[PDB]
């Protein structure tokens, strides 16, 4: 979590802004795809990340920020003109908005709410587990990105379900664990909201300290994922291989990583599944590539080093991919 390219953008953040920030990991992707993106942080409290959006996503661009509160839209907004100053040279020149709303339903948010497909991404960092109807967010989320957008975000899951006495505990519930998503429901349900393909891109395990609250979580082992959610419409429940390669053309690094399974040098063709070639190919990350035709239809795809594992359940990619305190 955390990386170099972004840590530059956080010391230029206000203080305050940093000192209550309450977030699970990073939320946002390191390699220049944003530039005059519209991004939406769900549950931005006091701002962090929509600051760090904000520069990322540069002078073109548009970040929104979510939240319930209004103490922490209080202190988010107070940043407004300081961090324009701060990245773009000039107060009252800033891409950054916020509105007070519930995650759930952002068409009723104020002072307006979000339409459908206005938003190229939406992020979100340690939020989700909190909301008691994960469906309805989920399909909120589907409604309100643009074709070819994404879901780019941070949240906990768990190993296992939980028990029902877990899931009423109030102080697990706010302890950010209670709500957490067995990783097989929340592919479950993310798909019945509309996103059939899941990216894995980073993970790490979480601790349960206090040995009180581990009572309630007896063998449970939870974890932090940052997870890419494409909405595209032909994407499929699995990875298809019509033989084709995708070629990342530079301008934005030295490579591309999309997620774990797939890194693009510059210039060398890589090969894709058809899900992989749709998002690439739809997405705003068309800019930086170009992509086979599709031959033949070959069956579930292979051309990938960890490919047995590309078509393994999510909670399995995890776990293979967590076992490894080898750094
Ligand atoms: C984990 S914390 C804060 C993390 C926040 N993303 C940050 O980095 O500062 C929970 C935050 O999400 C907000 N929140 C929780 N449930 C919400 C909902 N249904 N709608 C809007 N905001 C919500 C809370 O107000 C609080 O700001």
């Amino acid at each position: 979590a955390v990386p170099e390219s972004h840590r530059k953008i956080l010391a230029d953040i206000a203080d305050e802004v940093l000192e209550k920030f309450y977030g699970c990991g990073s939320t946002l992707p390191a390699d220049g795809s944003l530039e005059g993106a519209t991004v939406l942080d769900l549950g931005c409290g006091t701002g962090r990340d929509v600051y760090l959006a904000s520069k990322l996503v540069g002078e073109h661009g548009k970040v929104i920020g979510v939240d319930m509160l209004d103490n922490q839209l209080e202190v988010a907004r107070k940043y407004v003109e300081y961090h324009a100053e701060k990245f773009f040279g000039s107060p009252s020149r800033s891409n950054v908005r916020f509105l007070k709303g519930f995650i759930e339903n952002l068409a009723t948010a104020e002072p307006e709410g979000v339409p459908d497909s206005s938003v190229d991404i939406v992020i979100s960092n340690c939020v989700c587990n909190l909301s008691t109807n994960k469906l309805a967010l989920f399909k909120e989320i589907h409604r309100v990105l643009r074709d070819g957008g994404e879901l780019y975000f941070s949240d906990v899951y768990a190993d296992r379900r939980l028990s029902e006495a877990a899931q009423q505990d109030p102080i697990l519930y706010g302890e950010c664990l209670g709500g957490a998503l067995y990783l097989e429901d929340f592919r479950r349900l993310v798909a019945e909201a509309g996103f059939r393909d899941v990216r894995l891109v980073s993970v790490g395990p979480v601790d349960v300290s206090d040995p009180q609250l581990r009572k309630l979580v007896p063998d449970v082992q939870f974890y932090s994922c940052t997870f890419r959610c494409f909405k595209v419409a032909t994407l499929e429940a699995t990875r298809e291989d019509y033989g084709q390669s995708a070629t990342y053309l530079g301008g934005i690094g030295e490579e591309f990583k999309l997620d774990r399974f797939f890194t693009f040098p510059r210039e060398k063709p890589v090969r894709v599944d058809r899900n992989t070639a749709e998002i690439i190919r739809h997405s705003r990350l068309h800019q930086w590539f170009s992509v086979s035709a599709e031959q033949q239809h070959m069956g579930l795809f292979k051309a990938n080093d960890s490919y047995a594992l590309l078509h393994a359940p999510l909670s399995m990619q995890v776990e293979q991919l967590v076992s490894g305190a080898a750094a």
